[PDB]
């Protein structure tokens, strides 16, 4: 009965990720980042995801990991912005940096 397990959208419950699929870019899980408007994130880097929409082209602008181009990943459910999905670079090819404190984790 493992309490902390799945990641939900916080703001409706869409399932997003998984605990199991968290993933160590360059040796942690954990990303602090700001875009050009100066705004904080604490991105959580996974594997694998679910539930999102991601919008539009990948963009190499201002990417916060060197060799990939980003897309918006909105909730799918909500439009809530969730993070990003990262593509066009190398082991591994993509992955998701998720903003940690828009997700809700819990039992399966
Ligand atoms: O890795 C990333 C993705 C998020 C982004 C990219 C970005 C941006 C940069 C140029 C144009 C538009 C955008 N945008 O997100 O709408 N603002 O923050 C950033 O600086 N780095
Ligand atoms: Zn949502």
């Amino acid at each position: 009965a493992p309490g902390a397990s799945i990641f939900r959208c916080r703001q409706c419950g869409q399932t997003i990720s998984r605990r199991d699929w968290l993933l160590p870019m360059g040796g942690d899980h954990e990303h602090v980042v700001f875009n050009p408007a100066g705004m904080i994130f604490r991105v959580w880097c996974f594997s694998l995801a679910q539930g999102l929409r991601l919008i539009g082209a990948p963009s190499g602008e201002f990417s916060w990991f060197k060799g990939y181009d980003w897309t918006i990943a909105l909730c799918g459910q909500c439009g809530s912005h969730l993070g990003w999905h990262y593509e066009g670079g190398s082991q591994p090819q993509t992955f998701f940096g998720l903003i940690k404190d828009r997700l809700a984790e819990g039992p399966a």
